[PDB]
């Protein structure tokens, strides 16, 4: 068991980082990293794949319609590509895009992944939080995954483990990409955020890789605080700096 505590600052939390080649996890507060959660938005890693598995979608540029809702989130109001709604974690393009697909579908896709749960029984979500359609299964609902098994999934995706199509697992790698000011080093991941109302905690966290030299490492960064302030963003920035001070040469 390692310790980047020092990257969290006093934030609860864990990190799970696992390197394919020697099969070695790095795990930093193992009770948390084998707590199943709700995924929250990192649940577009594989919602992407299912659409593009389906035809909803095809491309980085494909387009679901926009009705002209007025989003809060102002990044939302527009018929938005899926590299955009990937980026700005946009919820009403996923519902749009897994409504199209059959529960059954949906079902025996997380199953063969070994999703968590894989529990998709609440498919509209937590209607008691006055969203309406902003929501659904994978956001503070009946989905729950822990950070070991979202690093499991990522490493059967991007291995060629699965069913899906190498061409499609291209697509998502694409829009997973993110800059962290060293060419060195290439970062790919999705943020999630979420507030556990029943247990009062937040679900805030970074999924995704890191390509360096030689290596490939899956991981997964995740908080528990108390504090409504640590969302998704916020546990990016940890993420990227355990990758600075731990994963770097
Ligand atoms: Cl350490």
């Amino acid at each position: 068991m390692v310790d980047y505590s020092d990257c969290f600052e006093g934030i609860s939390g864990g990190a799970i980082f696992y390197n394919t080649k020697n099969k070695e996890y790095n795990i930093y507060n193992k009770e948390l990293i084998e707590t199943r959660r709700s995924p929250c938005s990192t649940f577009a890693i594989v919602s992407t794949l299912i659409g593009l598995e389906k035809g909803v979608i095809n491309s980085k540029e494909s387009v679901m319609g926009y009705d002209g809702t007025e989003y809060p989130n102002k990044n939302w109001n527009k018929n938005l590509s899926l590299e955009e709604a990937f980026k700005e974690s946009c919820v009403w393009y996923y519902k749009k895009l897994i409504d199209k697909v059959d529960a059954k579908s949906v079902q025996n896709i997380l199953d063969d992944l070994k999703y968590g749960n894989c529990d998709i029984s609440e498919w509209e979500g937590d209607l008691k939080n006055g969203k309406g359609h902003l929501n659904g299964f994978w956001l503070e609902s009946s989905l729950q995954i822990s950070p070991k098994e979202q690093v499991q999934t990522m490493a059967k995706i991007f291995e060629g483990d699965t069913n899906f199509k190498k061409e499609h697992i291209n697509i998502l790698r694409d829009i997973m990409k993110i800059d962290v000011n060293d060419k060195n080093i290439n970062v790919y991941g999705k943020t999630g955020t979420g507030f556990d109302e029943k247990n009062k905690r937040v679900d805030a966290w970074f999924v995704g890789m890191l390509e360096r030299e030689g290596d490939t490492y899956y991981f997964a960064i995740k908080s528990d605080d108390s504090n409504k302030e640590i969302t998704g963003p916020k546990v990016k920035e940890i993420a990227i700096n355990i990758i600075k001070k731990y994963y770097s040469v």
